């Protein structure tokens, strides 16, 4: 169930400004 992860990351990452290309390192969800 990776998408659940996936949607996770998406709503975290809505502060991006437009052109973003970047690596996020947090206490992310786990699998
Ligand atoms: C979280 O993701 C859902 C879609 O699965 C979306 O409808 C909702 O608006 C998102 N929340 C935020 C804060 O982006």
């Amino acid at each position: 169930h990776w998408n659940l992860i996936e949607n996770f990351l998406l709503n975290y990452s809505i502060r991006l400004p437009p052109n973003s290309d970047v690596v996020l390192g947090d206490y992310f969800p786990t699998v």
